[PDB]
């Protein structure tokens, strides 16, 4: 079992400085040793340097850094595509969540039947026509879903993207801050999700059962886990750009990762939105990065029973 | 759609200074905008000024401020009754919990078949003969329950109260600090409650299901939600006079409020016992008031899924 | 009902200074009054003074303080035996968890069909041949289980010990930090446990039901509750030597204790590993000691409903 680790220091998917230091903070929290201890054979690609784009003006007076986010994701997809083809399970460290455009596109290139577990306080499914922020980290799913493309206009730097996934192939877990147009999109296309409310009702065990039943109940498929650290309650993960009260507990996050591992199907994992500069202290920064390592390690087989 | 907001800066139901600043703190946390955004048509009655009573001596060498609490509740009942009769759902901001004597009486003046969901760490059902503190905020239910009246002596200032609400018409949620005579009363009159222990066992979904079955399982009834902020764990709501460890989680509180909304029957809501002066910091004060706004907003339709 | 309180300041079962002050901190947090209030007739044995052993060198260049731990446990066992035979339910305040060798041996001396509920983040079942720390507080179960005895070598000071528990007679609750050799031992001897993961899945109510089914499902047996404070999440019990994130909530801890009380079979209780010196503040120390008093009180009948 080989694991590739890729640092993707994206910040241009949003407006708050510092999320580009996420990958280093996660490494400093001891990621590599933890993965080695589980018996992972590791390839560290280091932190990628993405090619900047000159004069990357607003798109339609609203969407920020479209060409930069586009090109960085194109380059990221290439590295992800290569690593999977060489047989690595791919861990990408963020960086803001717009990089899921790149990792999922790269992952899907040769594994078009992949499925997605998107763990997040947010749906990240605004389109360029519904976003109220202009921040691409709140739009990545819209570029990836096949059924939505008639409603997603073409952004500069995005033409290389071929929507690779059906709306029945993504399940959300932990949603509690959803824009009305996203709610419309989720219902209109029958996209399955388990909000914090669904977790309160069902418990995390049944949520995972039903998640896997929806996605792999009929056939084995490579799993893409896109994990936004803000899925966790801000008391546990404060160092992040859009914290929302009432998130996953520590145990719930571990349980999710444990079940991901137990399928035997994890093929790629994003760990995004850790922003050490948004912590009010270095303990808060470190606790967030430490939590990130716990998720990744649990996702690759670390247990709570030895 | 119409919602009335009434500030009741009640402190004489207890002895700790500052709870009378509860309504202002909740307003400053943005209550009105939150209600407006949900589509509530709003009438703000402002903060009431209650008529003082001269020489309001202890009753029986124990019960404090009886006439002041009695008259203030009489005046509050008049305002609530008027607002409910004009078609408003009535939100009352406290202030200590003795004001539920006024809001429930006033509410019942219009809607006599109302039922009550009492969310609280405490039962608040001591009588003047059982109270060990003399504080009327730990007695209000005793003046309201029809089955108890012959064990409830007549206090000065209380003669206007005609308690018409049956013991089968109130359900408690969150109880963990119950005085022995209150335990006796709950058992002797077969009053239903879900303690923190019951929540631990059943989970909050089943608790709400069973609550509504008991209250509205046979017929539709207007619901009075009397929500003591101290139902929440002290970590989440520190700014309150009688905090008790082991309370509701944030998610549990939201879920209760959501189920209240989903009945379509909410006719009045109390949000009581926020005391900004008991916070160790402005942050603890603001988090408590923000939490109060979350409960109220969720009770009137705010969701965690957009 | 009669309860004996025994202070056991031991701290030679591990390497961190200050756990020997655990009993005084628990007493100072109001233990005796809380117990009196429940109707417990109390005998206070005070804090025992254990006979020191000179030149108590490492065993096999690894195991620390063996004769000291051996002798202190012999002396503790005598006191527990005497108290149980004289009709007391026995509360032993620690002190590190190696003293369970003594309390369980003393208890089993005249109640040989006793069963054990071990509430702990850890399995405490390393042997002198598997421990990586040499600390006896992480080995006590190995000296107590009949089935393990041919693989547990003879330590100086330990010859008085006669293993008094079959592997089907102990159930663990709360495990999240288990050494691989301990995991091997647990599976190899089919010792039943409920990890934090099991609690996440089943809920604490089902965990307790199944716990009692296994232990007392066919016959009534005296119950020995060995409660390591570190079973609780570190946010609730920070003053302890080996904290592990993702522990029991406050409510879960109370629920365990309530269910122990509800069997009517509790015969002895250990409350171990409170180390007030490990708190970063006096507040952190007191909250840990207060939590310890809450467990003990709930185990002898304190309720959350009056
Ligand atoms: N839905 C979001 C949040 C996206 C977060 C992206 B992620 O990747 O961390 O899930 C988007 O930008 O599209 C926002 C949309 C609406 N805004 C509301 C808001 C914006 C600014 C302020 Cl000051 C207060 C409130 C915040 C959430
Ligand atoms: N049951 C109470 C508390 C009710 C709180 C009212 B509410 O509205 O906040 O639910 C009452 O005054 O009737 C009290 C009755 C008993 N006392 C016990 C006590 C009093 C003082 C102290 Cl310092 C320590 C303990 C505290 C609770
Ligand atoms: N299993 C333990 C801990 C048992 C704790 C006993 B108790 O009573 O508090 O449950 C043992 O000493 O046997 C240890 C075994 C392994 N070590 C790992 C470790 C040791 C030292 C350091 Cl600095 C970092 C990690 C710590 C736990
Ligand atoms: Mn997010
Ligand atoms: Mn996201
Ligand atoms: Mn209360
Ligand atoms: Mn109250
Ligand atoms: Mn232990
Ligand atoms: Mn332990």
């Amino acid at each position: 079992h080989s694991v590739a680790v890729i640092g993707a220091p994206f910040s241009q998917g949003q407006k708050r400085k510092g999320v580009e230091h996420g990958p280093a903070a996660i490494r400093e929290a001891g990621l590599m040793k933890r993965l080695s201890s589980l018996g992972c054979h590791l390839k560290d690609f280091g932190d990628l340097s993405f090619t900047p784009v000159p004069k990357d003006d607003l798109y339609n007076n609203l969407i920020v850094n479209p060409r930069s986010v586009g090109l960085a994701n194109q380059e990221l997809a290439e590295v992800v595509s290569r690593a999977v083809s060489d047989g690595y399970s791919c861990v990408t460290l963020g960086g803001d969540h717009s990089l899921a455009i790149g990792t999922i596109s790269g992952h899907a290139r040769h594994c078009p039947d992949l499925c997605v577990v998107w763990v997040d306080a947010h749906a990240d499914i605004n389109t360029p026509l519904t976003t109220s922020s202009g921040n691409l980290h709140g739009q990545p799913v819209s570029f990836l879903l096949r059924e939505l493309q008639d409603k997603v206009p073409q952004l500069p730097g995005f033409s290389w993207i071929k929507p690779c996934i059906s709306s029945a192939s993504i399940v959300y877990i932990g949603l509690r801050d959803v824009d009305p147009p996203e709610h419309f999109i989720l219902k209109n296309y029958d996209i399955q999700y388990f909000s914090m409310r669904d977790i309160d009702r069902l418990g995390i065990q049944k949520v995972m059962e039903r998640t896997f039943d929806l996605l792999i109940g009929k056939r084995q498929r490579p799993i893409h886990l896109s994990f936004d650290i803000d899925a966790f309650d801000p008391t546990l993960a404060p160092a992040t750009g859009t914290p929302v009260v009432g998130g996953l507990t520590y145990r719930e996050g571990m349980y999710i990762a444990e079940e991901i591992h137990n399928t035997g199907l994890l093929s790629a994992l994003d760990l995004v939105e850790v922003n050490p500069q948004l912590a009010t202290s270095e303990e808060e920064a470190k606790t967030t990065a430490n939590l990130a390592v716990d998720v990744i390690a649990s996702s690759f087989g670390q247990t709570r029973e030895g």
